[PDB]
């Protein structure tokens, strides 16, 4: 389904978004 | 094909909770 | 394919695991 | 349905990124 792309696409997405939030908490604790 | 789809909405929505419980620690850590 | 479910299910597998440490970091930081 | 499954495996790959970094902030935090 093209419905299975676009909620692959979604959940990429928010896995990026994830990985940003604790990179950046890591940084944060790292000062 | 629908168990599948089924699928990926359930693991969008763990990934929704993960944010969550991000948000949570961000407030706990001063960030 | 039965390869797309067993990915499936390991994907929510590691979900759950995060969002255990993730529960754990912020009861540990609750306190 | 190939798309898909090399969607699953980015997915997956992107998890044990997110648990690496929880591993090094479970270390700052004196976990
Ligand atoms: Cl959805
Ligand atoms: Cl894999």
């Amino acid at each position: 389904m093209k419905q299975i792309e676009d909620k692959s696409e979604e959940i990429l997405s928010k896995l990026y978004h994830i990985e940003n939030e604790l990179a950046r908490i890591k940084k944060l604790l790292g000062e």
